[PDB]
């Protein structure tokens, strides 16, 4: 069932890799223009200076943002990102959630790590949001990943991932790190488009298994 990082081109690695080591992190900006019907635009809020335009699944989901000061954190993009003005438009999908919202307390989350088995030292991620998009933590454990595990770069032995968020009731959420939607990212993003957000304090622990070469 789990896929294979060798099913991938150097083109969705580069793009995996790229996306989460560099996350599109913004606190307290504000939008009130809606572009389609569920986009929200940042204009000269991206990165350089680009626009920003973070996509939503639903209209449902953009207007509940419109003019709301919220706080991104999402796998930004330039491929296929449409643009609002004549200048470069940067894109990213769902990753928001209200500025207001924030924690009374640091939520620490412990990963449990497993190459083929044998356990590894426990990561470890926080939010403050009360509120947290699983996007968010998503990126922060593949970026831990992509850091000691190296799961994008082509040669290293790891070939098979799963990433596992378990709630605190018998609720669980989980990615297989290499069935990326395709070799872009607004193809491959459309993993967050729905803006899945979770209650930070009711998550209890995420599980990493990744395997080796094989
Ligand atoms: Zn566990």
């Amino acid at each position: 069932d789990l896929h294979d990082k060798s099913e991938l081109t150097d083109l969705a690695l580069a793009n995996a890799y790229g996306q989460y080591n560099h996350p599109f992190i913004k606190e307290n900006i504000k939008s009130d223009e809606i572009s389609g019907e569920k986009d929200l635009i940042f204009r000269n809020q991206g990165d350089s200076g680009n626009d920003l335009r973070v996509k939503f699944a639903t209209a449902d989901l953009a207007q509940k943002f419109k003019n709301k000061n919220v706080d991104i954190y999402g796998a930004s993009f330039y491929y296929k990102c449409e643009k609002i003005s004549e200048n470069i438009s940067e894109c990213l999908y769902g990753g928001t959630t209200l500025n207001s919202e924030k924690l009374a307390q640091e939520r620490v989350i412990g990963a449990n790590v497993w190459v083929d088995g044998i356990q590894k030292e426990t990561e470890l991620i926080r939010t403050n949001k009360k509120n947290v998009t699983l996007q968010e933590l998503d990126i922060k454990i593949r970026k831990i990943l992509s850091d000691k595990y190296k799961i994008y770069y082509k040669d290293s032995e790891i070939s098979k991932g799963l990433i596992e968020f378990d709630m605190k009731t018998p609720r669980d959420y989980s990615f297989d790190i290499y069935d990326l939607g395709g070799e872009n990212d607004y193809e491959i993003d459309k993993i967050y488009e729905d803006n899945k957000t979770l209650k930070s304090d009711d998550i209890s622990h995420i599980d990493v298994n990744l395997y080796t070469k094989k």
